[PDB]
C-alpha cells in the first residue's frame, strides 16, 4: 500500500498541511 497524497495536488487541496 502506497499513495503520494502528500505531493498529490487534489489531496493537498482537500487536506492542507495534513502531511
Amino acid at each position: 500500500i502506497r499513495d503520494e497524497c502528500c505531493s498529490n495536488p487534489a489531496c493537498r487541496v482537500n487536506n492542507p498541511h495534513v502531511c
